[PDB]
């Protein structure tokens, strides 16, 4: 319940996501590492790519073992390949623990690591299943688990030159108000949960509750946005342009295409109401423009954005949240962040318990 050396060991800028201290090999290599729960590989720079401070020397390390085994992993923007081994890895300010773990070792990239940037390599969090190349490649916090005492949870606290707390293994009271409120995780590949609602300031959307979760909705600290599928997205907009029309602005801002630049109080609240712990029972998360308007260094960007692969839980949300990864229990609880951004008149809510009906007909098969 109190983790007093975990507290405060996520730093990031804004915009380019929230990353750990890790150390790999013997002696121990200190890295800068992306936490994502949107992917499955600890996959670390091994090579002097110019955007990096620093990347794995395996001649450095007498506990490395090859694997002898190639991995290619394009994506949408660019791509990421390298070999597989496995080594010694250690996080200094999370459990007091040391963890053979795999680790793909990236020897050719695109449009993967970001210029100007201060970590160089990514923590996938989320399960086997999506790992690549395949199933069999045991994710890092698998690992840990199966190797360790260390129980099989873990928990995010993401405030946003941005801040934070992974607890490892646990649950820290003093990072959250009010009660945690839990969705069930549908199934273990990505952090798979069902939206069966959505209210702009308190209006429901009035949509087949199986569009909110097409194809699949998720839970991503990889990514920045709250990312909606496209007809989802299509009408959000339509009821927050509605909401906001004291101000006009144009069609490009809402797209992403454009700034905006300067009001808080024109803007609605969202509300998305997730599946709960008992039939027929759900909760509600409630986000600000604080978290849905972006800073840009008084310019801001529009985070809510169209999607073809589903809804994506991203910063926007996790930020105005304690979220709690309880692999053990297979589910995902929410409170109220002690640390998220708001004003004197609206703050971010968890609540519950709401009566939803069909709730198992929202997600997508
Ligand atoms: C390994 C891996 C992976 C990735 C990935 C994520 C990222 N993410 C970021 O750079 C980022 C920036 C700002 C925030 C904030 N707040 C969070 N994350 C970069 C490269 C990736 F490659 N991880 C996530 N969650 O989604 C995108 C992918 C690329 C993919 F293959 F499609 C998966």
């Amino acid at each position: 319940g109190s983790f007093v050396e975990m507290v405060d060991n996520l730093r990031g800028k804004s915009g380019q996501g929230y990353y750990v201290e890790m150390t790999v090999g013997s002696p121990p290599q200190t890295l800068n590492i992306l936490v994502d729960t949107g992917s499955s590989n600890f996959a670390v720079g091994a090579a002097p790519h110019p955007f990096l401070h620093r990347y794995y020397q395996r001649q450095l390390s007498s506990t490395y073992r090859d694997l002898r085994k190639g991995v290619y992993v394009p994506y949408t923007q660019g791509k990421w390949e390298g070999e597989l081994g496995t080594d010694l890895v250690s996080i200094p300010h999370g459990p007091n623990v040391t963890v053979r773990a795999n680790i793909a070792a990236i020897t050719e990239s695109d449009k993967f690591f970001i210029n100007g940037s201060n970590w160089e390599g990514i923590l996938g969090l989320a399960y086997a299943e999506i790992a690549r190349p395949d199933d069999s490649l045991e994710p890092f916090f698998d690992s840990l688990v199966k190797q360790t005492h260390v129980p099989n949870l873990f928990s995010l606290q993401l405030c946003g030159s941005v801040g934070g707390s992974m607890i490892i293994g646990g649950i820290d009271h003093s990072l959250y108000t009010g009660s945690l409120w839990y969705t069930p995780i549908r199934r273990e590949w990505y952090y798979e949960v069902i939206i069966v609602r959505v209210e702009i300031n308190g209006q429901d959307l009035k949509m087949d509750c199986k569009e909110y979760n097409y194809d699949k909705s998720i839970v991503d600290s990889g990514t920045t946005n709250l990312r909606l599928p496209k007809k989802v997205f299509e009408a959000a907009v339509k009821s927050i342009k509605a909401a906001s029309s004291t101000e006009k602005f144009p069609d490009g801002f809402w797209l992403g295409e454009q700034l905006v630049c300067w009001p808080w109080n024109i803007f609605p609240v969202i509300s998305l109401y997730l599946m709960g712990e008992v039939t027929n029972q759900s909760f509600r998360i409630t986000i600000l423009p604080q978290q849905y308007l972006r800073p840009v260094e008084d310019c801001y960007k529009f985070a809510i954005s169209q999607s073809s692969t589903g809804t994506v839980m991203g910063a926007v949300i996790m930020e105005g949240f304690y979220v709690v990864f309880d692999r053990a229990r297979k589910r995902i609880g929410f409170a109220v962040s002690a640390c998220h951004v708001h004003d004197e008149f609206r703050t971010a809510a968890v609540e519950g318990p709401f009566v939803t009906l069909d709730m198992e007909d929202c997600g997508y098969n």
